[PDB]
């Protein structure tokens, strides 16, 4: 197992309501490729450092979560083609929250 620091940046035209709907579709995406999410948090709008979708501004959430380096890439794939995601990154944790 290795842990992970997920950052998705989001359509940030989305309202209150539809953020929480996303947060919550993309925990259960993760644990269906057995993550146990550690820490959830949302960091809010950001300016991008390019634009996505014609737009330069982003909403940004952050996963603190442990799962098989085995299944990463395949949950990264399907997180990135739902179409509210603009930006997917994964990186291998540094300094983990407690």
């Amino acid at each position: 197992m290795r842990r992970y620091e997920v950052n998705i940046v989001l359509n940030p035209n989305l309202d209150q309501s539809q953020l929480a709907l996303e947060k919550e579709i993309i925990q259960r995406a993760a644990e269906n490729y057995g993550a146990r999410v550690e820490k959830v948090e949302e960091l809010g709008l950001r300016r991008l450092a390019y634009p996505i979708a014609k737009d330069p501004q982003g909403y940004f959430l952050w996963y603190q979560v442990e799962m098989p380096e085995d299944r990463v890439n395949d949950a990264a794939r399907e997180l990135r083609i739902r179409d509210n995601v603009r930006r997917v990154m994964v990186v291998k944790s540094q300094e983990p929250f407690l």
